[PDB]
C-alpha cells in the first residue's frame, strides 16, 4: 500500500464536517450502553431496598425510568449522525476519485496500454479497487470508533463500580473470545472445499450440454447422470462434516459461557455478604466489562478492510498521476493554414515498443499524391497496420520523418492533426448512449439539419425512422443488438459528419457479407469523391477502382503499379498469385397467493420424506435447545432476586443450588446442540442431492431445438443448476428448526412469566415484538447498510469499460473530455438515491432504538406500581420483567438461519417449471413398434420440406427426394453450403421435418422409439469433440462392453495405434484442458476410431475440412473405406478426390438435387455442368 491518511486525498469543505459529526455522533453511541447498565443499576437499587418505605421508592424510581427516556433520545440523534453522515462522505469522495482516474487513464498514449498495463486490468481497477477504499474509509472508520468507545467505557463503568468482581471477569473474557475464533475458523476451513467440490463436478453439466450434439447422437446420455450422482457424494460426505463442526462449535459456546457466570455469580454472592458491594452492581459488571471485552472482536474486520484498502489504492494512484510520454497539449505545434492532402514519408524505420527487435519497418520510403485513390495490397505481417497508426500519430517512428505538406508530425498540434483525418475502424465502436450522441462525437457544434443530411446520404435515416425511438433509441444494454452493417453505417456517416480532407479505410468490410458491403461501399465510393484517400481492401472489385496499387513487401514498399499494370506480369508475379490466398478468405470462413407459494413449499416436502427419522431427532434437539436459553436467563434473574434478603443464612442455600444447575445443565446444551445442527444438515444435505440430479435427467430430456432459444446457453443452465438448487437448502430444513427453536422459548419464558404475576407478563408481551425487532436491527448493523456497492455503479461503468477499451476510437476523433462529461452525468442519479437511503436507514434506527428504551420505562415503572398497591413486590416483580426481557436477546437467532429467508419461491418457481416442462420428442417412447435384429439399413426420403425452428421462414428443403442405396454410398456434395448438413440432423431425427417421410428400410422412423434405432447409426462430427478424459475412456464412449481387443482393434483400423502406443503413457494418456493437446489431424482420427466402435450400419461422415495433411489422408481414406466396407455411409465433403469412390453422387443446390448419379453416369448427360467445371477451379 500507499499509507494512511493519503486515502484522504479528494475531500473538501464537507468532507471536514460529515466525518467531523459522525465522529461526534458515533462515539456518543459507543458509550450509551455502558451507561444504561450503570443507570440500570441504580434503578434496582433504590427498587428493592426501600421495601419499608414505598413513598422513596417511587420518587427514586420514576426518576431513574425519566432518565431512560433521555438516554434513549440520545441514541436516536446519535445513530442518525454516524449512519448518515459516513455514507455519504465516503460516496461524495469515491465519486471523485473514479471521475478522475478515468479522466487520467484515456489521456495515456497507447503505448502505456501494451508495454506497462493490460487494457482488461484497468477496468478491474473501476470495479473492485474502486470499492475497497470506498468500503474501509465510508462505512469501517465509522465501525471503529464505535468498537473502541464501547471498550474504553466498557471498563470505566466496571471498575469503578466493583473492581473486585471486574478481574475475574477479565480473567474470564480471553476465554470466550477465543472458543468463538476458534470456531468460526475452523467453518471457514470447510467452507472453502465444498465449493471447490461442486465446481470440480459441477463442470461435469458444462461440458454435456456444450456436446449435447454428439451426447444425444450416442446413448450415452445415462453416462452423464451417474458420474454427475458419483461426483456429488464427494460433496456431500463433506457436507456431513460440516454440521458437525458447527454443532460442536456451538455447544462449547454455551458449555464456557454458563460455567463462567456460575463462578461470577458465585463470587458475586459471596461479596455481598461481606458489604463490599451492592445488588445490582455485582449484575452490572458483569455485563459491562463482557460488552467492553467483547467489543475487540468487532474492530478486527474494521482493521483488517484497512490493509486490503492500501494495496489496493496504490494501483489507481500509480496512473493518476502518472505523466504521459507525448505531448499532447502541443502549445509548441505549428499550424497550416490549409491542407492540399499531400502526404510524404522519407526513410521512416520503426519497430513496435513492445518487442524492440524486430523491423517491421525498414528504409520506408512513400509519397501519398494527392486527390487520389493509393490502395495497399500484401500479405498478413507485411505491414498495412503500422502505416495507418503513423499517419494518425499512435506511435512516433523510431527513426525516419513524414511530410504534410513539408512540416515534420512532432511539429503540429497534435488536436488540429487529428481534426483533418477521418478514420473508419473495422469493428463500428458504440458507446451506452443514443444514436444521436453517438454521431455528435464527429463534432458538437453540427445541427439537426446536417447530422439527418448525413445520416440519409450513409443509408442511415432509412431505419432511423423504422426504429421506434428515432435519434434517441438508446444504443447499450437496450437497442435490440442492431446488425454489423448498420453499425458500420452509423460509424460511417459519425466519419462524414467531421467532414476531413484525409480519409484511412482501414479494413472497411473485412468481416460482413456481400449484402452488406454492397450497400456500403457505394456510400465509401461517393464519401471517396475529392479526398485523399488511403484503402486497406480485402476485395479485388474496390482495388480494380483504386487509382495506384503499391504493395508492400517484409515493410518496404516493392511493388508499385494500377489494377491493370500488375496483372500483365502473369502468375510469377505476386499481383497474380495474390488472389489464391485473397478469395479463399471467405468461403473458408463461412405473487404469493397462499396456492401458488404453497404448492411451491409442499410438493417440495414431499419428495423430501425418505427422511424422517432425521428430521425428528432435530426437532428435539431444537426444542430442548430453546429450552435453555430460557433455563439460563431465569437463572440470572433468580440469583438478583436472592440477593437482596437480609437472611444470609438463607441466600447461601439458593446461589450453592443456582451454582449446580448451570454447571450441571451445561453438558444438555453441550450435547443437544450438535444433535440439532448434526441432523438438520443431513434432511438438507440429502434434498439438494436429490433435486441438482431430477434436473439433470430432465435437461438431458428436451428437444433439441430447446438448446437454440438463444436462453439455453452453455454456462447458464450450469449456472441455474448450481445457483437455483443452493437456495432450496435453506427452505424447509433450516427453517422449522427456528420455528420450532423459537417456538420452544417463548413457551418457558411465558410460562415462568405469567405463574408469577400475569398483570406483567401481559404488559411485556404487548412490548415485546418491538424488542426482537429493535434488536435484530443490533445484528444487522454489525454488517453494514447499504451493501452492494458495486451494482449501484453498474451503469455508467458500462461506459467507462466500453471506453477505455476503445481507446484508439476514442482518442481518434478529440472526444477525450466529450466523453469525461457524459461519464460524470451518469452518477448523480445514485448520488441522489445514496443519501436517501442514509437519511432513511438513519431514522429507521433511531426510532427504533429510542422505542426499545421506552419500553424498559414501562415495565420498571409498572412493577412499582404494582408494589405499592399491595399486589406484588421485588422478588416476584424482577424475574417477571428479566426473564421475558432476556428472552429476546436470547431470540434474536432468527439472525442466525443462514439468513437468506426471502429467496423463496422466486427461486422455487425456476426448478419447478424445468421440471415440469414437456417434451414433443419423446426419448424413450413406451408402446412402441418393435425393433429388429441387425437390418438391411436403407435410408430412404420422400418429399422433405425442412427449416430451423428458430427461423422457420427460410424453406431450406423444398420437395428433398433422395434414397440412400443398399448400404453402397450416398456421397452427398455441393456448393453452398451451411444448410447441406440438414441431412445428417434430420436423420437423427434432432429436428422435425415440415413435410415428408424418411424411411428405414422402407418403415417410418416415428415408429421406432429413439433409443434404439440410435444403436444404428455412426456419427462423425466435423469438430473434433473428445471429453475430458483420457484416452482410453474417449473411444469406449460408443459400446456398452468393450473388450481390450475390441478397442485395439478400433484404433489398429483407423490408423490410431501407432501413435497412441508411440506416447509415453499409452492408451492412460490424459487428454483435455487440463492435460495434452494433441494435433487436430489426430484428434478426426480419433472420432473417427470412436464411431467405429458401435459396429454401426449407417455410418453418417460428416465434412473434415480445414485440414490437410496428404500423408495422414493416405490412411484415413482407407480406414473410411473399410468404414464404408458394405455399411450405408452417407458422406458430405467438399474435396472432390474424396468422392472418387461414390457411387451415388448427388448436387443440392437452390434447395433441390437435380444432377444424380455417378462419375461416368453424370459426365454423360452433363459433360459441361457445374459437376465436371468445379474439377479445374484449382512416391
Ligand atoms: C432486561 C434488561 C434490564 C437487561 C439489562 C438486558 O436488556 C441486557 O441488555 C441483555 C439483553 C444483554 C446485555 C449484555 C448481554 C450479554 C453480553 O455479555 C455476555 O456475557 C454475553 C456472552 C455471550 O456472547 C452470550 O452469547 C451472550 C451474552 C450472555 C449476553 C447475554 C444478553 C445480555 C445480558
Amino acid at each position: 500500500g500507499v499509507a494512511f491518511k493519503e486515502l484522504f486525498r479528494f475531500a473538501d469543505g464537507l468532507d471536514y464536517v460529515l466525518m467531523g459529526i459522525g465522529s461526534v455522533g458515533a462515539f456518543v453511541h459507543g458509550c450509551s450502553l455502558p451507561l444504561f447498565l450503570r443507570f440500570f443499576a441504580d434503578l434496582v437499587n433504590s427498587f428493592g431496598s426501600n421495601s419499608n418505605n414505598v413513598e422513596k421508592m417511587m420518587e427514586e424510581v420514576l426518576k431513574y425510568a425519566l432518565y431512560f427516556l433521555v438516554v434513549g433520545a440520545a441514541i436516536w440523534a446519535s445513530s442518525w449522525a454516524e449512519i448518515s453522515c459516513w455514507m455519504w462522505s465516503g460516496e461524495r469522495q469515491t465519486t471523485k476519485m473514479r471521475i478522475k482516474y478515468l479522466e487520467a487513464a484515456l489521456n495515456q498514449d497507447i503505448q502505456f496500454f501494451d508495454t506497462e498495463v493490460r487494457t482488461s486490468d484497468v477496468v478491474f481497477a473501476i470495479n473492485t479497487d474502486a470499492v475497497m477504499v470506498q468500503d474501509a474509509i465510508s462505512e469501517k472508520l465509522g465501525n471503529f470508533i464505535h468498537y473502541m468507545a464501547t471498550f474504553v467505557s466498557g471498563f470505566i463503568v466496571g471498575f469503578t463500580a466493583v473492581w473486585q468482581l471486574a478481574l475475574v471477569t477479565l480473567a474470564v473474557v480471553p476465554l470466550i473470545a477465543v472458543i468463538g475464533g476458534i470456531h468460526t475458523t475452523t467453518l471457514s476451513k470447510l467452507s472453502n472445499k465444498s465449493q471447490e467440490s461442486l465446481s470440480q463436478a459441477g463442470n461435469i453439466v458444462e461440458q454435456t450440454v456444450v456436446q449435447i450434439r454428439v451426447v444425444m447422437a450416442f446413448v450415452g446420455e445415462s453416462r452423464a447422470s451417474q458420474a454427475y450422482s458419483s461426483a456429488l457424494k464427494i460433496a456431500q460426505k463433506l457436507g456431513y462434516k460440516t454440521g458437525l463442526a458447527k454443532g460442536m462449535g456451538l455447544g462449547a459456546t454455551y458449555f464456557v459461557v454458563f460455567c463462567c457466570y456460575a463462578l461470577l455469580l458465585w463470587y458475586g454472592g459471596y461479596l455481598v455478604r461481606h458489604h463490599l458491594t451492592n445488588g445490582g452492581l455485582a449484575i452490572a459488571t458483569m455485563f459491562a466489562v463482557m460488552i467492553g471485552g467483547l467489543a475487540l472482536g468487532q474492530s478486527a474486520p474494521s482493521m483488517a478492510a484497512f490493509a486490503k484498502a492500501k494495496v489496493a489504492a496504490a494501483k489507481i494512484f500509480r496512473i493518476i498521476d502518472h505523466k504521459p510520454t507525448i505531448e499532447r497539449n502541443s502549445e509548441s505545434g505549428v499550424e497550416l493554414d490549409s491542407v492540399t492532402g499531400l502526404v510524404e514519408l522519407k526513410n521512416v524505420d520503426f519497430s513496435y515498443p513492445s518487442r524492440p527487435d524486430v523491423k517491421i519497418l525498414n528504409n520506408f520510403c512513400l509519397s501519398v499524391p494527392a486527390g487520389k485513390t493509393i490502395a495497399l495490397v500484401g500479405s498478413s505481417g507485411s505491414g498495412k497496420s503500422t502505416v495507418v497508426s503513423l499517419i494518425e500519430r499512435f506511435y512516433d517512428p523510431n527513426s525516419g520523418q513524414v511530410l504534410l505538406d513539408g512540416q515534420d508530425l512532432k511539429t503540429l498540434k497534435l488536436r488540429w492533426l487529428r481534426q483533418q483525418i477521418g478514420l473508419v475502424s473495422q469493428e463500428p465502436a458504440l458507446f451506452a448512449t443514443s444514436i444521436k450522441e453517438n454521431i455528435l462525437l464527429g463534432r458538437p457544434d453540427a445541427d439537426q439539419v446536417e447530422i439527418e443530411e448525413a445520416a440519409r446520404v450513409a443509408n442511415a435515416h432509412s431505419f432511423i425512422i423504422k426504429l421506434p425511438d428515432g435519434f434517441d433509441t438508446q444504443v447499450g444494454e437496450r437497442g435490440l443488438q442492431l446488425s454489423g452493417g448498420q453499425k458500420q453505417r452509423i460509424a460511417i456517416a459519425r466519419a462524414m459528419l467531421k467532414n476531413p480532407a484525409i480519409l484511412l479505410l482501414d479494413e472497411a468490410t473485412s468481416a460482413l457479407d456481400s449484402e452488406s458491403e454492397k450497400l456500403v461501399q457505394e456510400a465509401l465510393d461517393r464519401f471517396m469523391i475529392g479526398r485523399t484517400t488511403l484503402i486497406i481492401a480485402h476485395r479485388l472489385s474496390t482495388i480494380r477502382k483504386a487509382d495506384l496499387v503499391a504493395v508492400l513487401q517484409q515493410g518496404s514498399v516493392s511493388e508499385i503499379g494500377t489494377h491493370d499494370e500488375l496483372f500483365s506480369k502473369g502468375e510469377n508475379g505476386v499481383y497474380a498469385k495474390l488472389i489464391k490466398m485473397q478469395e479463399a478468405a471467405h468461403e473458408t470462413a463461412m405473487k404469493l397467493a397462499f396456492k401458488d407459494q404453497a404448492n411451491s413449499f409442499w410438493r417440495l416436502a414431499k419428495m423430501n420424506s425418505p427422511e424422517w427419522k432425521y428430521a425428528l431427532l432435530g426437532s428435539v434437539g431444537s426444542v430442548i435447545c430453546g429450552s435453555l436459553s430460557a433455563f439460563f436467563a431465569y437463572v440470572l434473574s433468580a440469583v438478583l432476586s436472592v440477593y437482596y434478603n437480609p437472611d444470609h443464612e438463607y441466600m447461601i442455600k439458593q446461589i450453592d443450588k443456582y451454582c449446580y444447575l448451570l454447571i450441571g445443565l451445561s453438558s444438555a446444551a453441550l450435547v443437544f446442540n450438535t444433535l440439532q445442527h448434526s441432523f438438520w444438515d443431513i434432511v438438507g444435505e440429502n434434498l439438494t442431492k436429490r433435486v441438482r440430479e431430477k434436473m439433470l435427467s430432465a435437461v438431458l430430456k428436451n428437444e433439441m431445438a430447446w438448446f437454440d432459444q438463444e436462453e439455453n446457453e452453455s454456462a447458464r443452465i450450469a449456472a441455474r443448476l448450481a445457483l437455483d438448487a443452493n437456495n432450496v437448502r435453506s427452505a424447509i430444513g433450516d427453517r422449522i428448526s427456528v420455528i420450532v427453536q423459537n417456538t420452544a422459548l417463548m413457551l418457558v419464558a411465558c410460562t415462568a412469566g405469567f405463574v408469577l404475576q400475569w398483570r406483567l407478563a401481559l404488559v411485556l408481551v404487548a412490548v415485546f415484538p418491538v424488542v426482537v425487532a429493535a434488536t435484530v436491527l443490533q445484528k444487522m448493523f454489525m454488517t453494514g447498510f447499504s451493501g452492494d456497492l458495486e451494482a449501484a455503479h453498474a451503469k455508467g461503468t458500462q461506459l467507462a469499460g466500453e471506453a477505455i477499451a476503445n481507446v484508439r476510437t476514442v482518442a481518434a476523433f478529440n472526444s477525450e473530455a466529450k466523453i469525461v462529461r457524459l461519464y460524470t452525468a451518469n452518477l448523480e442519479p445514485p448520488l441522489k438515491r445514496c443519501f436517501w437511503k442514509g437519511q432513511i436507514a438513519g431514522s429507521g434506527y433511531g426510532v427504533a432504538q429510542f422505542c426499545l428504551y421506552a419500553s424498559y420505562a414501562l415495565g420498571l415503572w409498572y412493577a412499582s406500581w404494582l408494589v405499592k398497591h399491595g399486589i406484588s413486590d421485588f422478588s416476584k416483580t424482577i424475574r417477571v420483567f428479566m426473564v421475558l426481557m432476556v428472552s429476546a436477546n436470547g431470540a434474536a437467532e432468527t439472525l442466525t438461519l443462514a439468513p437468506d429467508f426471502i429467496k423463496g419461491g422466486q427461486a422455487m418457481r425456476s426448478v419447478f417449471e424445468l421440471l415440469d416442462r414437456k417434451t414433443e420428442i419423446e426419448p424413450d417412447d413406451p408402446d412402441t413398434t418393435p425393433v429388429p435384429d441387425r437390418l438391411r439399413g436403407e435410408v430412404e426420403l420422400k418429399h422433405i420440406d425442412f427449416s430451423y425452428p428458430s427461423r422457420p421462414d427460410i424453406q431450406i428443403f423444398r420437395d428433398l427426394s433422395l434414397r440412400a442405396r443398399a448400404g453402397k454410398t450416398l456421397a452427398l456434395v455441393g456448393p453452398s453450403g451451411c444448410g447441406k448438413s440438414s441431412v445428417i440432423s434430420l436423420i437423427q431425427r434432432f429436428y422435425e421435418p415440415s413435410s415428408g417421410r424418411v424411411m428405414i428400410d422402407g418403415k417410418d422412423i416415428r415408429k421406432y422409439n429413439l433409443k434404439a434405432i440410435r444403436k444404428h447409426i455412426a456419427i462423425v462430427p466435423q469438430e473434433p469433440c473428445l471429453f475430458g478424459t483420457t484416452i482410453y475412456e474417449n473411444i469406449a464412449y460408443g459400446h456398452e462392453c468393450a473388450t481390450e481387443a475390441e478397442i485395439i482393434q478400433a484404433a489398429t483400423l483407423a490408423s490410431a495405434h501407432k501413435f497412441i502406443s508411440a506416447l509415453p503413457e499409452g492408451y492412460k494418456t490424459y487428454v483435455g484442458e487440463r492435460g495434452v493437446q494433441l494435433s487436430g489431424g489426430q484428434k478426426q482420427r480419433i472420432a473417427i476410431a470412436r464411431a467405429l466402435v458401435r459396429k454401426a450400419e449407417i455410418m453418417l461422415l460428416d465434412e473434415a475440412t480445414s485440414a490437410l495433411d496428404a500423408e495422414s489422408e493416405r490412411s484415413v481414406q482407407e480406414a473410411l473405406d473399410q468404414a464404408c466396407s458394405g455399411r450405408t455411409s452417407i458422406v458430405v465433403a467438399h474435396r472432390l478426390s474424396t468422392i472418387r469412390n461414390a457411387h451415388v453422387i448427388a448436387v443440392i443446390d437452390d434447395g433441390k438435387v437435380a444432377e444424380q448419379g455417378s462419375h461416368s453416369h453424370l459426365l454423360k448427360n452433363h459433360p459441361d455442368g457445374i459437376y465436371a467445371r468445379m474439377i479445374q477451379l484449382q512416391g
